[PDB]
């Protein structure tokens, strides 16, 4: 009504744009929804109060600012972020004037979408009947990676590690990472070299490459790195972040570097279909801004094609943009026309700059469109013949802007023409060069096995032993130790010195010992610092002031003051699985020289990271020659607890294992674990590692070393009684031989001295895969009267090492094993019953049987 | 001048970042929480005509007391608006009676928990002592349902309370609760292998204390695996809603069963399945219009603080993926938490949305009852030590306000203390039962059933596919899939696409609803099904089989079909379905993947619900997953579903795992799955390029006179002039590489080579295996042929099993397959083909 009334209309317009513009800004290149874009004018000319310090602006003049950033080709979501400062920092480069490029830079854009939009018109000519899943509708993706990689130079940084889905793969393969041509051509041809043709492999948009990228017209230079993936969308970001994290430890950059510059880039793609359906995605961003994960912010850029094969967006999200998942961290969102390359530039640029700043995560929404059908040999106007009539009306992003740069004279029809013809000239010149190559002979896939041969001591100096035992009392000053923890740090020290090693401090001196000798040890998992069984306590809390003391980090320094090259990072990680797994494996490949332990809170939830587990772990060695020494730590073993505390699932680890990708363990003692640990860390093979850890065992008196079980002896695949090896035990006297793994032992061991029963032995098998053939049938040689012999397991007759066992033992060893019978638990659907008394008959009845 | 702007600048502070300043957190944790215009602008008027003293303190009241809102990120103006005008107004005070009866929930709550304490001191029973609020919280919740006039609550819920609420909430006898921590169950409850106490759930009718409604409130079971149970529970509802007519597929809007989805503070922001399922909420084919979220925030994750549990200010963050409104309470406050679930139910009501409380409280004791948590939170538990619980609380204000005397609120609690012994008591003095070990479920459901259909059947589905909409433009590319499709049903040859559709369209015609989902299942992913075809020029969509929900005379059958296109997910999607046929078990519920590769992204639905969920719980469950299967050279992603590792899974008759090789033997495996009577999972491995096999198709006589055939023999011994006797080698094999066995076996006129097919894999069809072996007299060798590695496929179990259950027929059984490989397959279609070559001459050879 009044002035104060109409300054106040003003106010709210201006919270309106900031808010909401976005949900009228011209994004879609297709236009698709029609109901999109569904005071007195004297007002306009007036002078309003406008606080940006304080100035007096023309209210048609705050209008158009407001217009210009939040309602042209870029959908501005920024309101929602809780920090001030970062609000301030998008709402100060979004609401001015943007300097218009150089024509230098407008002609480089456009040799970007030629060479993007020619590779994809090749390919279509050459190879029509593969699939290649082509860019074409989305070719502003390749100068908008360039434009973020150009950026992250311009910053200085070091590289930037890229992950991505199939869409437009092979063209960022050759257009940014600098992958040869000529290797791309080889492998349509389907002639490959015996070094591609090594392993089981994988298809050609699941490969990766790297190189060096060299600014246009700055002096800088990056490492620019493409990650292999399955196709198992969305399953390779924590992969991805576990990766960079490795590289960003190794650079002495970021959250464990002594710079913040966080100087690898996680540049993240994906597809909008994916991005809103794969709970992984989540659980990635969730890990953001985590200590233990977080790798300084990730560049995502949505390839948003409005598809998902024949899936509709309205039937593949609950949301407005399939980027919504991003406001749980914070982070801006862009929603940009991919139709306008230089806008989609200027937002990468803006988005590396916010990522720089802030240290989070940005997320770039490129609207585009499919082309073609979801592969080049699907009809997509069965289903969306709505939106392939108007795709067909569509001049492409090239084509559009080629005409934009002749209309402003940057460019002849002669010069833009001319360009197409050298690019697709020297195609066609590779191409020929490929063809004419002598083809080799096609072969059945080998086994990987011999491609990583094992040399190993293993064993420490009792000084070794007794510095660790000394790190858990070397309290700093003041620190008060918890009443119930002080007991656990003077054990130890005991332990380190007189003997009697438990299972948990057996741990620490491997993980401490290979710090000291220089290894990066990185422990990670659910409660893993204190131990969900409250026996690690890897790092302690002062009860007063919650200060926190980590006693191996201490091993990192020599006696003589000097660094060992070592360092402990144990973490506490977030609620996941899929991630943190994805992560731990991405964090050993990121850093091969690394000792990586992932611990499960139980081995039972393991199952959530099923995906990694199959297409990473057991697998990407034989697919992509990508390796891995990542160690998994289940805790397993039936104790009462239910079907979900009870069992790691050992009968799919051993059904996933082939071709030596993996070692699968299940020791019984502080010092076997102690020298599994060792092993792996220094065997120089990089090659997961799954062990199956105990729970009641740790605290079990019987599963305790000695002294010169670490510092006189090494890793035993297969473990005899004590009584036969160290005691006055006769193993002529043995009829029945019983074979087992695990804790079973202790109870079968206990039945047997309680009995006196000399007439049968029991033998462990502490090594599960590759199985220690040569050690087993020089152990079973050593009882010459074995009548007959079981496998005894406490798992159900499906589960347990047992279904492997069962047929590989007698198959291996005939003579040995021939007869060999099964006692365990009946076939279960679950891991076990749900009553603990339940459990307890069932278990009286396997060690019954065994001595029955 | 500028003072009326500073005003709505200030308004929109407090509805925007107001909930930052807010006393929600009823520990005082962070100390640093809570850090234009005049004084004498205080009593002047502004425009929105309001005073700025009552602005401001409409705007504390609303967003800066005990209650802190989010929802100025909802993009729906409508939604703020309507939020917004219930929050900044002034909220009527309980009544008296209505306090009292809020304060008997928080005693019930507290005694309960302090009683197990006392009796069963060492057993875990996860204490819901520090949120005893969620009790009054939940009745409030399920009150309002009650005042909306609906049929049913359904919840879903973690450890945290869970025994509360069984006893507070549902009605689970107290009796029972006790009988359980005893350790004495009777055959009933001994029945299976059963799970842990705080899995198990139960039902009930609540009645409203203060109104004349009823309805009824269900707790659905789950495992340990945190938000595993979430997509589940949405299946649950959407079939229970289905059947009442409610919802999406219903002729009313009230969506009348409700989700209530409880959650712990730290699985609510690690578990990806939490942003799948949010990602149903809206989708046709999964909406259950809006589910209750309660978010029991007791700011820490067993010994994880919340600073490493999540990257985001607020554990219920991710809910804003979905513009669902968030409410922050503090626990402390029972009434503005009864308030706030009233509110949320009112808002479901309104937008069929999800709504998220987030409950603030704390933790009394230990992770469990037994952990010691000052070890790793010694700044925490010092806090916790010095705090009055919510009762005490509450019980001093009632004192306060004269309600209540102190002698009135101490014989409330030593009846309830009074009661609680003798319940106690009663269950001590039974007769204690003698633990025995676990039994197999596997004689719990028992299947001759007649799964033929008459040829005027297969004659009308064929027609459906013509019986097109006037003036409908079929795309020329699916037109002859149609017209074959009408030609098939009247002149046979019947291919696998068509043989599923006639199957599925026989049961919608015998009255049974059709549930049929996956990623791009209304086309198909080889383009095979049509199930739903869009006119090319309008985009306007036909189901040719939901015409055979209608009789020739009109009427309806009371069968229905519903195909839908699901997002990109299998753990949400995989739950769901499981969820939808619990809910509704007289429903057929097929689920598809894309290829049988991607279903290990619901692994902990396959391992947690579908393959033990009978036998931990009693939880039955029909649904039919849908592998598509087969070693075709697309790489080691485009090739196994895996069937190793259901056979492995594979016990006590749980699941019926098949791989047909004919139409059909897979339209009367459907059939018989869902007209048997069981509720039992079936594991389907299907074909991508033997859809389009020329051999691969079936008589009109094989759909109207014949059966299921778990075992097969080759057509020249059974309908052809082949002799069995000429037969020395076996080959014994299941799915697709048949065709090229027998191409092969035709090719070198091998008459002295048989080839046997097992089309159900588990059970292992042993009297008719055994029954067709002994038809060849000759044979001096068997293999197990397979194009599988040597560790997948049927080889590792059936290679073990089948030399046990049929020694005089399988003892020497030798197997023929690829390599044991990491990865399902090569990469290379080139090296698939030579190595596919290998194992046909080695079979041969
Ligand atoms: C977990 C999981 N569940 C299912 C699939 C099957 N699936 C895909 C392919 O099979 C892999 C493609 C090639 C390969 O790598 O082999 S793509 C697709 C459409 C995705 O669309 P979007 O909108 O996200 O991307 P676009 O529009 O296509 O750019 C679906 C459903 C999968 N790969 N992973
Ligand atoms: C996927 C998955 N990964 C790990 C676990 C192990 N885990 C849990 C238990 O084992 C389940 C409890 C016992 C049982 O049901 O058997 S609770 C927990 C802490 C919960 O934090 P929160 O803040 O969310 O809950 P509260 O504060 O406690 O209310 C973790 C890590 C799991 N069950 N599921
Ligand atoms: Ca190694
Ligand atoms: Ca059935
Ligand atoms: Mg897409
Ligand atoms: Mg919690």
């Amino acid at each position: 009504d009044s002035i104060e009334d109409k300054n106040a209309r003003v106010i709210e317009l201006i919270a309106a744009y900031r808010n909401r513009g976005h949900l009228m800004a011209d994004i879609d290149p297709l236009r698709l929804d029609n109901t999109r874009f569904r005071l007195t004018l004297w007002d306009l000319d007036r002078e309003f109060k406008v606080d940006g310090g304080v100035q007096r602006k023309k209210l048609r003049d705050i209008l158009s600012v407001l217009r210009d950033a939040y309602c042209r080709h870029v959908g501005v979501e920024y309101t929602h972020i809780l920090e001030p400062e970062q609000q301030r920092w998008i709402q100060e480069r979004v609401e001015t004037k943007h300097d218009k490029p150089t024509v230098a830079e407008q002609k480089y854009i456009l040799s970007k979408l030629n060479a993007a939009e020619a590779f994809e018109t090749f390919l279509q000519t050459k190879y029509v009947g593969q699939k290649r899943f082509s860019l074409e509708g989305a070719e502003t993706v390749i100068p908008m990676m360039d434009a973020v990689i150009d950026q992250c130079a311009e910053h200085g940084l070091d590289e930037v590690v890229i992950a991505m889905p199939h869409r437009g793969r092979l063209n960022v393969l050759a257009n940014i990472v600098g992958k040869p041509y000529s290797q791309i051509f080889s492998e349509f041809e389907g002639n490959l070299n015996p070094s591609q043709a090594h392993g089981s492999g994988d298809v050609k948009y699941h490969l990766g490459a790297t190189g060096t990228y060299i600014q246009m017209f700055g002096d800088n230079d990056i490492e620019v790195s493409l990650t292999a993936n399955p196709s198992h969308l969305e399953a390779v970001d924590p992969v991805l972040e576990g990766l960079v994290r490795a590289k960003q430890d190794l650079l002495d950059t970021g959250e464990e570097g002594s710079d913040n510059r966080f100087s690898v880039v996680p540049l993240m793609l994906h597809g909008d279909a994916a991005f809103a359906g794969q709970g992984v995605v989540a659980e990635t961003l969730n890990l953001a801004l985590l200590r233990g994960y977080r790798t300084g912010g990730t560049i995502h850029i949505v390839v948003n094609n409005q598809i998902g094969f024949t899936t509709a967006p309205t039937d593949s999200r609950s949301s407005e943009y399939c980027t919504d998942v991003a406001k749980m961290i914070g982070a801006p969102i862009f929603h940009v026309n991919g139709d306008d390359p230089e806008a989609c530039a200027w937002v990468a640029r803006l988005a590396v700059d916010f990522r720089q700043a802030f240290k989070k995560d940005v997320v770039i929404d490129m609207l585009c469109y499919r082309r073609r059908g979801h592969n080049e040999g699907d009809d997509p106007s069965m289903t969306q013949p709505y939106m392939y009539d108007v795709i067909d009306t569509k001049r492409g992003s090239r084509k559009a802007y080629t005409e934009a740069l002749i209309g402003r004279g940057d460019i002849s029809m002669k010069e833009a023409e001319d360009a197409l013809r050298d690019y697709q000239g020297q195609l066609e010149r590779v191409f020929n060069e490929v063809r004419e190559l002598e083809k080799h002979e096609i072969e059945p896939s080998e086994s990987v096995e011999a491609d990583q041969q094992i040399p190993l001591a293993t064993a420490v100096d009792k000084a070794m032993l007794q510095r660790i035992g000394d790190a858990h009392l070397a309290l700093p000053e003041g620190f008060t130790v918890h009443p119930r923890v002080r007991p656990v740090l003077e054990k130890r020290r005991e332990m380190a010195y007189e003997g009697r090693i438990d299972w948990a401090f057996a741990e620490l001196l491997a993980l401490g010992s290979l710090i000291a000798e220089g290894k990066l040890v990185r422990l990670s998992g659910q409660d893993t610092q204190r131990g969900t069984f409250t026996q690690r306590h890897a790092v302690i809390v002062d009860r007063k002031t919650g200060e926190e003391f980590t006693p191996l980090q201490l091993l990192a320094t020599n006696p003589d003051g000097t660094p060992t090259g070592g360092k402990f990072l144990v973490y506490n990680s977030a609620l996941s699985e899929f991630a943190a797994v994805g992560f731990e494996y991405g964090y050993s490949v990121g850093n091969p020289d690394a000792m990586v332990l992932w611990e499960a809170q139980f081995g039972d939830f393991v199952n959530g990271a099923q995906s990694i587990i199959d297409e990473f772990i057991s697998s990407g060695e034989a697919k992509w020659g990508q390796l891995s020494d990542v160690v998994l730590l289940l805790p397993h073993g039936h104790e009462g607890q239910g079907p979900d505390h009870t069992s790691g699932r050992i009968e799919r680890f051993l059904q996933l294992w082939a071709e030596g990708s993996m070692t699968i363990a299940m020791p019984s003692t502080p010092a076997n674990y102690f020298h599994l640990l060792r092993r792996h860390g220094k065997d120089g093979i990089q090659r997961p590692l799954i062990v199956f850890t105990p729970k009641s065992m740790l605290r079990n008196k019987a599963a305790v070393s000695d002294i010169r079980d670490f510092t006189e002896s090494k890793f035993r695949s297969v473990l005899e009684e004590p009584m036969y090896t160290d005691g006055e035990g006769d193993r002529n006297k043995v009829t029945r031989l019983l074979l087992t793994s695990g804790k079973i032992y202790y109870e079968l061991a206990a039945r047997k001295a309680k009995e006196n029963r000399e007439d049968v032995a029991i033998v462990r098998i502490e090594q599960l895969a590759p199985l220690p053939r040569r050690r087993l049938a020089e152990t079973l040689d050593r009882y010459p009267n074995v009548k007959e012999k079981f496998w005894v397991q406490e798992e159900p007759a499906n589960q347990g090492a047992w279904p492997s066992f069962g047929l590989t033992l007698p198959e291996i060893l005939p003579d040995h094993f021939t007869g060999l019978k099964r006692i365990s638990r009946r076939a279960m659907s679950a891991p076990s019953s749900g009553s603990s008394k339940v459990h307890a008959v069932e278990q009286q009845e396997i060690l019954d049987t065994a001595f029955g």
